[PDB]
């Protein structure tokens, strides 16, 4: 035998720069789990090494596409390839926090932060 199948079409789309890879983008998860929604600074500092002077916004967009891609927006989808392992954590965070400002749909679970210290000379 033999039948045949259908699928989604796209329709418009816009970016200039290029996705992350699971490596990359899993360091802007985890890092956002770990400081949270609050501290974007610290996520850029734990997640790329060379946070040096690096803006914060620039891990705060790439988040916010993140958790649209988890299941919110159609259009927002990526279309590349994404680790269910990610969208399911940034939607964890997303909304564990968001129960700190506004409220739309989270779950039953807790997290907490701190920070250390290093001197040197």
């Amino acid at each position: 035998p033999v039948n045949q199948k259908s699928k989604r079409s796209e329709l418009s789309q816009r970016r200039i720069r290029r996705p992350f890879s699971v490596a990359e983008v899993e360091a802007l998860v985890e890092a956002v789990e770990h400081l949270g929604t609050g501290r974007w600074r610290d996520v850029k500092m734990r997640a790329f090494d060379n946070a040096d002077h690096r803006t914060y916004v620039d891990l705060k967009d790439k988040w916010k596409t993140l958790v649209h891609t988890a299941s919110i927006a159609p259009q927002q989808r990526r279309g590349e390839p994404v680790p269910q392992d990610l969208l399911d954590r940034v939607l964890a965070a997303h909304a564990y926090w968001s129960q700190q400002q506004g409220k739309q749909h989270v779950e039953p679970l807790k997290i907490l932060d701190a920070k250390a210290q290093k001197v040197g000379a």
